[PDB]
């Protein structure tokens, strides 16, 4: 038995854009992402799969079923987001000097909130209230996230930017987006604080800037290749996080955190330990040092409006990244972590998922304890899961990672919950529906949900608050012999 | 939902030799099989794996745990055997003319039973009583089987016979074995009838004679290659079944059946339908026509002492056998059914098990309905399962086959239960421990049992008496893309 | 036995950028492609592999060794290109009588005086070196097809990074009629200098890939990687008129045959209800292009241009694999899991083995392509490329024999096909994929630049020296057994 | 370059039973092996494949074509056997001065008068046919090693079905000293008839396999398939004394070298703590046998037999793969998942590719075996077998070049090794496995009996005509890439 604290909660995470659409009446055509995945040129280039999110699992209409299943599974926590574009589909009046690099303050008061109120879509606001009330009524603790990637089209036209035209709405490249995000987040907390337990400002901002402007083969909007603009986007999103933290805190006393995409950086050989540290600096610490300690590079300074803007860390973890020392610095290696062949084995002989991500549960222990030792902020594992339609690997994946969280808590790290990605299959961004991460399988023709055996395993864990004696063998690597190489 | 009749029972089957040993005090060195798998020459030849049954899952001592788990799984029926050698480890006094081919009658009465009683091991008899009482106390309906392959060494010395020496105890080649089996079966029914719900005389007699004397590469005792002796063994085992039926019926009013190894014979092309029929004659109907209709070949006759000696049919089913028409008759084809590569795909593209057996659940519907249409005797599916340590295929295997049983009942066949092979991993004959068929995994170092996700799936089925809506997707073929080819 | 006509030639094709660099003194840093593969951002994005052409097989310096092996192998034809960038590494004077705003380039006047002026700007070391290469080539008894263009443009004509970035103020490559005008002059000029050594000419190699991958298939990491249906059309329009202008140019200085080399796929129907889909795909991918440069038919409205009509003497067929199509409401789509859209070192959805590149084994498609061209246009052809990425040499013996057989089959059916040129003699730099895709009959050790005979090279030698698939190797006219290969 | 001594010969080995039959008139129904593979019960049990040798590659009739190809391939040595059964298909007279109850056969007297008597019983058509084959062989410049025995015994000496059934009253093969006595006479007789054509002699091929698989490894489906440690020892005891008696026999009629061909495996330690295990395995599988026929050391009690001592001029090394061993309390065990105990068309537990037969790629083992023999006995050797079951020819080019290199390495270290004979020239009947295991440099189409050159055959021709691994094929001295192969 591996028993968790009585206060520890097991649950799940999901995103608005990935799960909401699919039921008639749910369509939200007003985001950069919606436009991006419908774009004829993006489709012909293979940048997007050609699958469309309006053919999705239909959480917007079927949320009661989702929650019914989650309750039956014994889950006690959920993290979801509201979609900005649903609440504000139309442009807000110009507010603020757009040529200034820093946004140190965004003034938000009761009167400003009442004015914003008149622009908000009330149908969407009432529907979300209904979803969240139904959620709370199952005994689910609620982490509300403000942002999980799609921006209102009125703030970002991604095709224009892709084409190299910067005269239009430019998303995270514009401080206008920073200003409006602060206001949006304060406004949502204002409307939903009676229902919310904890807040996150945003999900995986590092991936928004990284894949949007560098990893362009990923087919993320706006797919404009530029080191400089990637830096600018990330600078703005950092500021946006701090201003959203102040915004929410002006209307709420509840915890405000952020959810980040992590990898566990591992040395190729014993001579690469420094390369791991440089990787951790470049991918993790630079970002969190900004929003926790105010340390940022604009020249390297301390910004008082950034310092201390975080109560908790949401750890998203899937796999490792193996690095080696170079003359110039360090490189990441293909054949490990997220850079493997699909349904195969890595260069280390470890099985890979439908997405080609390597099985490496130790990485989660590494990430949790590293964060804990540097900052001593409490954590939630806000995502962990595997693309696995067949459910071959998931039972092992689930048990092993949950064990590593036990390991972290045992070593002294304050981790308060584990949220699996995800409860049901959903739209996997540029990859479409083929990457199936659900504990429950979705038949997209009927929107019916099915329990993969892993869901039965998770029920065992959640209802007992433990990896029970009977499933402890699943804390191991999926046998590779019967799997594809 | 696929709902079963209120009287239908879900459970499991296991064998004495495969599951009993493993706990100190359980050792039974007194069978042909025990001697056979310890034989130095057999081990050097690779005829046996070198694994030894005394290192087994230890049901003899740990039966309460087995039954605890079965109860938790919601199982309502069990089929087990007593091991002949445990009850009579020492030779019985010569009784009877051994040169006569036919055994038409074996006289058994109260006084003869009392005499047999004085030779029986009382420790073994009391232990079995304890096991079976514990079984009944969980609400498990009890099918007791008399014979599941091992013979007392005093009736068969398999190494002598392997060596081509026929002067010693010769097992099924001797009518003495027929005579003593009748007596044994009457005696066991006499002792245990208060605990037993239904009886089977024997398990897979076709495999005893087939692999023992023809399929010699299988490493089954006595491994003496001879068409003629294979025929003689089968003739004797048929007689033994009839005499055991009369024996039990002299002491009990309860149903007496037999459990047989079936395959579903399938045509390679649409021009091979007759080849299927010939295969069904040669592997199934010849045997059941003997014990039901008394029709046998000795010249082709009707034996009144054989006729009508069967109340029910135990169907063991794993996979198909594909056949084609020949000039001389028909042949079975490699690359399908049980003749495939391990952890691969068949020539039809269907996944194969750890044992190289092809996934083919339709065959079960074929077998059940064929038996029903010919004889109209009720059935139990007494075995169905898969060698699958990883549990990749089993959830699909289980749900799909259970669905086919529903299909059979729906078409009018009287099938009263489904017993999975098996509850836990066990000693797979010449293959040893590497072929793992359990719903529960056995750690052979500690004898601890673990729930594979399939066991959680079976619990869903058994406690609901249905394939529930939530697991219905598992009524399909395991996706082959992620599996080894 | 499958015997070829006495006049039929077996040989190979090779590209300047892919094979020249690798030996000291061979570097050519002056193309869009060179800058493209060195670009930090392209590398970080994984658009390019990070391998660099200057570490290549070194044909610039080692050409005598290549030719030695080709001669030993009994090869009798070669097709190679001159790199534009090496001849004119610096810009030429903005030209006379040229209006860059006009859509059409119907004429480019080139005379002897103009050629002599051009000659002042040409790099003489490069010119002499190419003469030395080509002379050595002819001395081995190789018939020489000289191609003018195999993808890289001089940087002064195309800055691909600027264009990737969406800045159209600089040298814009095939988006600018200046490039059309200069290509005409370049082609006439090369023909003027080398015609004593050349047997036949090709203007361009795979122009459909330049425009297609450049401006639509942007994941391929081809320059300038700017995603635009509109600009792909403009590029292709310009390349077509560039071809026609280059044909006139060469013809002004030479009597020899002038053709073009094109990237072909055999379009195959998913089901028997998709035959029309194949036709549409053949229209969209092949006939529209050749109808323009043969029949002058083009869309600008659908028109006939007299300056385009009849500008082709022969067709170079580049063939690797099929594309499977199906009918749609809107039209037709290509299917993944067949043709060039398969997993590497695996099997297609039809159970056919795939190459190191994920390309499906389908020799029948070559017979399809050759006979379809023949029946439409009745212009003679060469198979100018056919080969497989296969470092281990598992599949190549089968690949080679099977495709060579399909050419035999085409000739037998009446198609005029005069040679077969394997891609390629030796491993080389495979564009955005770098060195890992190895197409050579000969293996290259990139550390030493030593060449090695893969067993397929011994098989090709049998074919070429006999002018036949001989009885002893005829079994290779089959599909590589899939059971022992990866799935 | 890896160059071999001028006197070194490259060639091939072949067996009578595996290759002779297939052409009209070639049938030899008179062996234990023939009856064994036709047996209904053996077939139903899957002990034998159901393929029949009479449908074979047809060397009996087509030998001129085999030799033609071998000559074209530049081969300079061949090792072949005469089939006992074809020469003496009927029983010979119960002999003079012979006591069948005696364990030891220390002497078999054979004189000219005895030879002339034997000659009355010999099949003259078979004798003349073999002369014709061997004459054609020598006329291609092939040096000829004639082996006396390659497994099948005349049925009058061994009824394997009777023995399988546990009936020891009939002809019992190597279980009877009569077979020892007759083999001596047979060998002397063949040497007497053919010595003008023979260069060197081998008495037997792989006797350890005859006894090992016959009486212990019964799943292999080798006759008589009777499982008995005791009878395996008796068979091996008789085969050893048969070899010694055959050596004396041949030597009575010829001055030429007489050796033996043996089935070798390179024993390799699982971990660095298993070096002693290797030694024990080498004792149990190799040295015990050769210590008997070279040093006369045998166990009957451990004794020296003067009639056994010194009965060997040369060692024929048959080598395919390794065996990995580990230390046990009782001694040592061989491990599955390495060597000959792997999955077919896969990878071993060490990640090395396996053949169609499930045999692991391990060329280093050949260097091990050759040098170990050399250091113990200092008798010259031939590599009399080395090859791979590989119908597709994926691995064979690497297999061949790598093993040939290891022989170069052995010679360099000082071992006297005088030739390398690939198994085999053409596909043939692989015993209980039938035709599906294809070992040929040449592919056989069993329908037409036509031979085809697999690319490995072109590679071997390079080796043999140059007496070297040439620079151009040296890259094949490596492991077949595993990524594109099945795992």
């Amino acid at each position: 038995m591996y028993s968790f604290p009585n206060s520890f909660r097991f649950g799940w995470s999901q995103a608005g854009f990935q799960s909401e659409m699919g039921t008639p009446g749910s369509e939200d055509p007003n985001t950069d992402w919606y436009k991006w995945v419908h774009d004829p040129e993006n489709m012909a280039a293979g940048l997007v799969s050609g699958d469309l999110p309006e053919n999705g699992p239909g959480y917007w209409g079927n949320y009661k079923t989702f929650h019914d299943n989650a309750q039956k599974m014994g889950l006690k926590i959920a993290r979801l987001n509201v979609e900005w574009s649903r609440i504000f589909p139309n442009p807000l009046p110009r507010p603020f000097d757009e040529s200034k690099q820093d946004v140190t303050e965004v003034e938000i008061n009761e009167n400003e909130l009442k004015r914003l109120d008149e622009y908000a879509n009330k149908d969407a606001l009432n529907h979300y209230r209904e979803i969240f009330k139904d959620l709370k009524s199952r005994g689910l603790y609620f982490i509300l996230n403000m942002y999980h990637w799609p921006l209102p089209l009125w703030l970002h036209d991604p095709i224009r930017v892709r084409r190299g035209d910067f005269t239009g709405p430019s998303g995270w490249l514009s401080t206008r987006t920073v200003y409006e995000f602060a206001r949006f987040s304060a406004y949502i907390a204002w409307k939903f604080d009676d229902l919310v337990d904890e807040y996150s400002t945003m999900n995986e901002p590092n991936v928004v800037g990284g894949l949007g402007y560098v990893g362009v083969k990923s087919g993320f909007p706006p797919g404009y290749l530029s080191f400089e603009l990637s830096r600018r986007a990330m600078y703005n999103i950092i500021q946006a996080h701090a201003r959203a933290y102040d915004g929410i805190k002006s209307v709420s006393k509840k915890p405000v955190g952020i959810i980040y995409a992590n990898s566990s950086f591992q040395p190729l050989t014993d001579k690469d330990m420094e390369a791991v540290e440089m990787a951790e600096n470049d991918n993790r610490w630079w970002f969190f040092d900004a929003i926790i300690r105010g340390e940022i590079t604009r020249e390297k300074i301390v910004r008082d409006d950034l310092k201390g803007r975080l109560d908790w860390i949401g750890v998203n973890y899937y796999t490792r990244t193996v690095v080696k020392r170079t003359e110039k610095g360090y490189v990441s290696l293909g054949g490990y972590g997220h850079g493997c062949e699909r349904n195969s084995v890595s260069l280390a002989g470890l099985p890979t998922s439908d997405f080609g991500w390597e099985f490496f549960p130790e990485g989660l222990y590494d990430v949790l304890t590293k964060y804990w030792n540097r900052y001593h902020l409490y954590m939630y594992v806000t995502e962990n899961g595997i693309a696995d339609d067949a459910d071959y690997q998931r039972p092992y994946y689930l048990v092993s990672h949950v064990y590593q969280v036990h390991r972290a808590i045992n070593s002294g790290a304050d981790v308060r919950g584990y949220l699996h990605w995800s409860l049901a299959d959903n739209y996997e961004w540029a990859s479409g529906f083929s990457m199936r991460f659900g504990l429950l399988k979705v038949d997209y023709n009927t929107k019916r949900l099915y329990w993969r055996p892993s869901a039965l395993v998770y029920r065992e864990i959640a209802t007992n608050g433990a990896i029970t004696d009977e499933i402890e063998h699943l804390n191991s690597v999926p046998p590779v012999k019967p799997l594809r190489h």
